[PDB]
C-alpha cells in the first residue's frame, strides 16, 4: 500500500522533520488566544465620581451608588478606575460594568461560537478542495482579523471581529493533525499524538511572559496576533498530502510530489450497537469540557496575583500526565476515568463551601481541580480511539470532538447567575461531573482486548 511507498524514500527523514516543526510551531500561540480574554478583560476596582460615597457591609465603598447630598442616587456619571496594576482594559474603555456585568461574558461566548462554526464549514471545504489551500487561507484570515480587533472603536465591532478570528483558529488545529498523519508511517503514528499535547500545554507559559511586559490590552492583543503574518510567508512552500490526491482521482500529481520528497531527503446513528456507545461517550466529552473551562476563565477571585497563579496552572499538568500514564498501564482506562471524575467533582464542591478568607486552602483545591481535569482530558481521547470500529473511528472522534466545543459555549453563559447568587456558579460547576460518574458504569467494554475491526466482534466480546 501507500505505507511502504512512504517508507521507500526513507520514512521519516530530512524532508519530514522540516515540515513537522513549521506546522506545530504556531501551536504555542494556539492556547494563548483561548485564555487571552482573561488578561485583556480584567476588571479593576472603581468608585463613583462625585459631581463622599456610602460603604458596603464589609467596610468597602460602593461601586454603583452615590450619595445624593454630602438619599441614594445611581451613578449617572463615570467612575475613576485604579491605575496601580491595570492601566487599561475593555472595562475601562467601554462602560461594561454595573448594569452591564453580563456584557463581558457575552464576548467570550461568540468566541466559542466562532471555533464551533469553523469545524463544519472548513471541514467540509477541506475535503472538496485541496487540503493545504485551506491552511494558507486560514493563516491570512487570522492575521487580518486579529489586528482589526486591536483598533475596534465600537463594542459591536469588537464582538464581530473576534468571531471571525475564532473561525480561522479552529481550522488551523484540525488541519495540523490531518496533514501530519498523512506523511507519517503507521510505525510512528503515535509519537506525534503525544508531542501535540506538550506543545499545547506549553502555551500557558508564554501568555504569562507577554502579559507582564505589556499591560495595555490594545498593545497586548496586537502582540499576540502580530507574528501570524510571519508564519504566512513560510507557509507558501509546503507539500500537499499525496493520499488525498489519489482518493479524488488525481494520481497524476502524486508521482511528482513523491519525487520531490526523495530529492530533498537524498450514518453513525443508524444501529443500536453504536447509539448505545455514542450516548455514553456523549456525556464524557460534555462533562469534562464543562468543568475544564469553568476554572480557567476566572482566577482573580483568589487572593494571589494573576501572574503567579497562572504559571502554577501551566506547570501542574506535568505531574498530572505522569500519574495518569502509570494508572493507564496498571489499573486501566475505565478505572482511571471514573476515579479521576469523582475525585475532581468532590474537589470542586469543597471549594465553594470553604470561605474565601484563607487564601492558602482556597488555591490548594483550585489547582488540584485543573490538574485532575488535565489527566481526564487525555484519558478520554486515548480510550475513544480504541473503542470505535475502524469504519467510523475517524468520523466518531471528529463528531465527538465537535461537540466538546458545545460545552465550552455553555461554560461562560452559566456565569451570568452570579448576579443573583455569587456562589451559585460554583454549585453547578462541580455538580455536573459527579453525576457524569454514573455514565461510565454502564460502559460494557474495558482494556486489554484486541481492537475491534468489524462490528461483528462487539457482541461476541460482550458475551
Ligand atoms: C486542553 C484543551 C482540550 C481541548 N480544547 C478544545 C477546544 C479549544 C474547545 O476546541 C478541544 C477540541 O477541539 O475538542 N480540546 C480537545 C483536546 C483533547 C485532547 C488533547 C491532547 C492532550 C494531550 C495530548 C494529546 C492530545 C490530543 N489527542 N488528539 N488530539 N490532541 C488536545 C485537545
Ligand atoms: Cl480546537
Amino acid at each position: 500500500a501507500f505505507n511502504d511507498l512512504l517508507q521507500q524514500v526513507g520514512g521519516v527523514g530530512r524532508f519530514q522533520q522540516i515540515q513537522v516543526t513549521l506546522v506545530v510551531l504556531p501551536l504555542l500561540l494556539m492556547a494563548s488566544h483561548n485564555t487571552l480574554q482573561n488578561f485583556t478583560a480584567a476588571i479593576p476596582t472603581h468608585h463613583c465620581r462625585p459631581p463622599w460615597l456610602p460603604r458596603d457591609r464589609q467596610g468597602q465603598p460602593e461601586s454603583c451608588l452615590r450619595f445624593t447630598s454630602p438619599a441614594t442616587e445611581p451613578c449617572t456619571d463615570g467612575w475613576i478606575y485604579d491605575n496601580s496594576t491595570f492601566p487599561s482594559t475593555i472595562v475601562t474603555e467601554w462602560d461594561l460594568v454595573c448594569s452591564h456585568r453580563a456584557l463581558r461574558q457575552l464576548a467570550q461566548s461568540l468566541y466559542m461560537v466562532g471555533v464551533l462554526l469553523g469545524a463544519m464549514v472548513f471541514g467540509y471545504l477541506a475535503d472538496r478542495l485541496g487540503r493545504r489551500k485551506v491552511l494558507i487561507l486560514n493563516y491570512l484570515q487570522t492575521a487580518v482579523s486579529g489586528t482589526c480587533a486591536a483598533f475596534a472603536p465600537n463594542f459591536p465591532i469588537y464582538c464581530a471581529f473576534r468571531l471571525l478570528s475564532g473561525m480561522a483558529l479552529a481550522g488551523i488545529s484540525l488541519n495540523c493533525m490531518t496533514l501530519n498523519v498523512e506523511w507519517m508511517p503507521i510505525h510512528t503514528r503515535a509519537c506525534v499524538g503525544t508531542l501535540i499535547g506538550y506543545v499545547y500545554s506549553l502555551g500557558q507559559f508564554l501568555l504569562a511572559g507577554v502579559a507582564y511586559a505589556v499591560p495595555h490590552w490594545r498593545h497586548l492583543q496586537l502582540l499576540v496576533s502580530a507574528p501570524f503574518f510571519a508564519f504566512f510567508i513560510y507557509s507558501w512552500f509546503f507539500i500537499e498530502s499525496a493520499r488525498w490526491h489519489s482518493s479524488s482521482g488525481r494520481l497524476d500529481l502524486t508521482l511528482r510530489a513523491l519525487q520531490r520528497v526523495a530529492r530533498i531527503n537524498g450514518e453513525l446513528l443508524r444501529c443500536p450497537t453504536l447509539r448505545h456507545l455514542f450516548l455514553c461517550l456523549s456525556m464524557l466529552w460534555f462533562a469534562t469540557s464543562f468543568a475544564y473551562y469553568g476554572l480557567v476563565m476566572d482566577l482573580q477571585g483568589f487572593g494571589v496575583s494573576i501572574y503567579l497563579i497562572q504559571v502554577i496552572f501551566g506547570a501542574v499538568d506535568l505531574p498530572a500526565k505522569l500519574v495518569g500514564f502509570l494508572v493507564i498501564n496498571s489499573l486501566g482506562r475505565r478505572p482511571a476515568q471514573m476515579a479521576a471524575l469523582l475525585l475532581a467533582g468532590i474537589c470542586i464542591l469543597l471549594n465553594g463551601v470553604i470561605p474565601q478568607d484563607q487564601s492558602i486552602v482556597r488555591t490548594s483545591l483550585a489547582v488540584l481541580g485543573k490538574g485532575c481535569l488535565a489527566a481526564s482530558f487525555n484519558c478520554i481521547f486515548l480510550y475513544t480511539g480504541e473503542l470505535y470500529p475502524t469504519m467510523i473511528r475517524q468520523t466518531g472522534m471528529g463528531m465527538g470532538s465537535t461537540m466538546a466545543r458545545v460545552g465550552s459555549i455553555v461554560s461562560p453563559l452559566v456565569s451570568m447567575t452570579a448576579e443573583l447568587y455569587p456562589s451559585m456558579p460554583l454549585f453547578i460547576y462541580g455538580a455536573v461531573p459527579v453525576a457524569a460518574s454514573a455514565v461510565t458504569v454502564l460502559l460494557p467494554e474495558t482494556l486489554g482486548q484486541p481492537l475491534p475491526d468489524t462490528v461483528q466482534d462487539l457482541e461476541s466480546r460482550w458475551a
